[PDB]
C-alpha cells in the first residue's frame, strides 16, 4: 504494497540531514506553548532534583566530624569551656529494582498502593528470545495464565482505568530474529490471536512491545492481520509500540492511522524512543548497509519523538497515545501539546518501574494536592532472577548512558536550563554551528565508512 507500507519501506534507512530536516517543523513548540513547556519541565526537574533540599544542602568533612562530637556534649557549658557467578549476582542485586514481582500474583496484590493514587499498570512476564519450540510454548502459557490473573484483578475496570499486559513477538515464536513471513504467520500469529481473544474476554489492555529494527515489518503484518479478527470487531483492546529512534517512525503512525480507519478502531499506541540503540548501531556497522535504521545523536531521537506525539495526538478518534517517557521536558511538552480541556480518555503517560514514580508522584493524582491529574501506566516487569538479564542489561545502558536525561538530572554540575532544554532549538543550535540541520553524530560515521 500500500501507499501507506510502501512509504514506511523507502525511510528505512533515509540519511540522516533528510530525516531530522523534514522533522524539524513538524516537532517545533509553537512559541507560547515552548515556555510554559520550559517552565513546567524545568519545576519538575527541580523538585526531582531538590528532593529532601539535596541543592540547598550542596550551598569541610573534618570540621563536621569535630563539630558533631560537640554537639553531643549534653551540657552547653561543657560544651562552650572545652566471572560466571559474580555476573550472575550483580544482575540480580542491580535488577531486583527494576522487578515488580517474582509471579503474577505477587506482582498483582502490590498493585493497590498506587492504583489508589490514580496509577496504572502494563505488566510484562519477562523472557524474550525463545530458542526453542519447547521455549516459545512456555512463554505462550505464562502469558495466559498472566491474562487470567491480570483479568480478574481488572474485574471489569476496562482497558483505560484498568490494568494490562505486554507481550513480546520474541517470546512466541522460536527464534524470531531470523523467522521467515509464512512460519510466522502459520505458528505466531495463532497464539497472538489467541491471547488477544483472551484479553478482549476479560477487557484488558494487550500491548505487543516493540524490538529489533528488523522485526518492525513482520509485526505490522501481524498487527494488520488481528485487527480484522471479526472476534474483535468494535474493541479497541489492542496496543502496539512505536520507536521514535527509528527514521520510519513518523511513516509507521500514517500507517496505523489508515489502519485504525480501515479496521473501524481506536489504537492504543505506546509512543517510545527505544531500548536497543547500543545493538541498533553494532548491528548497522556490521552489515554495512548504506546507513542507519536510528538516529545517531539523541537530540534527533528527541525532536522526532515530539513530531511524532503531535501526528498521534491529532487524530483521538483513531490512537489512544501512550507516552512512555522519564524525560520531564518531554513529559511537558507533551502536556502542552495535548492542549486545553484534557479528558481520562484523550491519552496517558507511562513508565518504568524502579525509573519513573518520582518523576510521576508530580504527575498522577489530585491538581489540590499540587499534581497535574494526568494518568501514568506503569510497566511492571515480572519473573525470578532466570528471566531479568537482557531486560537488565539495557536499563544499565539506559541509566548509565551520559545522554540519558536520568543519568544527567543526578549531574549537580549540570544546570537545569541545559538539561530540560528545547530539542529542536538544540538541533538547530547544532545546525548554525556546523553549517547542515541533522548531521550525523561525529563519532558515528556511515557503515561503509
Ligand atoms: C512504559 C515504557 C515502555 C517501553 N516499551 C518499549 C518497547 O517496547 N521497545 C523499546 O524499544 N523501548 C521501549 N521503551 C523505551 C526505552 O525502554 C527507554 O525507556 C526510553 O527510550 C527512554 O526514553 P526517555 O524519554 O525516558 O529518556 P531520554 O533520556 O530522553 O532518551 C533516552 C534515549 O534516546 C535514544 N538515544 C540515546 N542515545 C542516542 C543517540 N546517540 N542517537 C539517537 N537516539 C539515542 C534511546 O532511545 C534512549 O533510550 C519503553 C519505555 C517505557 C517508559
Ligand atoms: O524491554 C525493554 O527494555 C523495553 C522497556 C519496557 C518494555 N520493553
Amino acid at each position: 504494497q500500500s501507499v501507506s507500507r510502501a512509504a514506511i519501506t523507502a525511510a528505512y534507512r533515509r540519511p540522516e540531514t533528510e530525516a531530522v530536516s523534514m522533522l524539524l517543523e513538524q516537532a517545533r513548540l509553537p512559541q507560547p506553548v515552548a515556555e510554559q513547556a520550559h517552565k513546567l519541565a524545568y519545576q519538575l526537574a527541580d523538585k526531582l532534583r531538590n528532593q529532601k533540599n539535596a541543592s540547598g544542602r550542596a550551598g569541610g568533612v573534618a570540621l563536621m566530624c569535630l563539630a558533631e562530637a560537640l554537639l553531643r556534649i549534653p551540657d552547653k557549658a561543657t560544651r562552650d569551656a572545652l566471572i560466571r557467578k559474580g555476573v550472575d549476582m550483580a544482575m540480580r542485586l542491580m535488577g531486583e529494582q527494576f522487578v515488580t514481582g517474582e509471579t503474577i500474583a505477587e506482582a498483582l496484590a502490590n498493585a493497590r498502593k498506587l492504583e489508589e493514587k490514580g496509577f496504572r499498570y502494563s505488566y510484562d512476564m519477562l523472557g524474550e528470545a525463545a530458542l526453542t519450540a519447547a521455549d516459545a510454548q512456555a512463554y505462550m502459557v505464562s502469558y495466559q495464565q498472566a491474562i487470567h490473573a491480570i483479568g480478574k484483578a481488572s474485574n471489569g475496570r476496562g482497558i483505560y482505568e484498568g490494568p494490562g499486559i505486554s507481550i513480546k513477538l520474541s517470546a512466541l515464536h522460536p527464534r524470531y530474529s531470523r523467522a521467515q513471513y509464512d512460519r510466522v504467520m502459520e505458528e505466531l500469529y495463532p497464539r497472538l490471536k489467541s491471547l488477544t481473544l483472551l484479553a478482549r474476554q476479560y477487557d484488558i489492555g494487550i500491548n505487543i512491545d516493540a524490538e529489533e529494527s528488523d522485526r518492525l515489518e513482520i509485526s505490522l503484518d501481524l498487527l494488520e492481520k488481528l485487527c480484522f479478527e471479526p472476534e474483535l470487531a468494535g474493541w479497541n483492546g489492542i496496543g502496539f509500540v512505536i520507536q521514535a529512534y527509528q527514521k520510519r517512525c513518523p511513516l509507521v503512525i500514517d500507517y496505523l492511522i489508515d489502519l485504525a480507519t480501515r479496521s473501524r478502531r481506536r489504537l492504543m499506541i505506546r509512543l517510545v524512543k527505544g531500548a536497543y540503540w547500543d545493538s541498533e548501531i553494532k548491528r548497522a556497522q556490521m552489515d554495512g548497509l548504506e546507513g542507519y535504521p536510528v538516529y545517531t545523536r539523541k537530540v534527533y531521537t528527541d525532536v522526532s519523538y515530539l513530531a511524532c506525539a503531535k501526528k498521534l495526538l491529532a487524530v483521538p478518534n483513531l490512537i489512544y497515545p501512550q507516552f512512555a517517557t522519564h524525560n520531564a521536558h518531554t513529559l511537558a511538552a507533551i502536556y502542552q501539546l495535548a492542549g486545553q480541556n484534557y479528558y481520562p480518555g484523550q491519552y496517558e503517560f507511562q513508565c518504568l518501574h524502579g525509573m519513573g514514580e518520582p518523576l510521576y508522584e508530580q504527575v498522577t493524582g489530585k491538581v489540590a494536592d499540587g499534581k497535574l491529574n494526568r494518568p501514568c501506566r506503569i510497566y511492571a516487569p515480572v519473573g525470578t532472577h532466570e528471566t531479568l538479564l537482557a531486560y537488565l542489561v539495557r536499563r544499565l545502558l539506559e541509566n548509565g548512558a551520559n545522554t540519558s536525561f536520568v543519568n544527567r538530572i543526578a549531574d549537580t554540575s549540570l544546570p537545569l536550563d541545559e538539561l530540560v532544554a528545547d530539542p529542536v532549538t538544540a538541533v538547530e543550535k547544532l545546525a548554525q554551528q556546523e553549517g547542515q540541520t541533522g548531521l550525523p553524530h561525529p563519532k558515528i560515521p556511515l557503515p561503509r565508512d
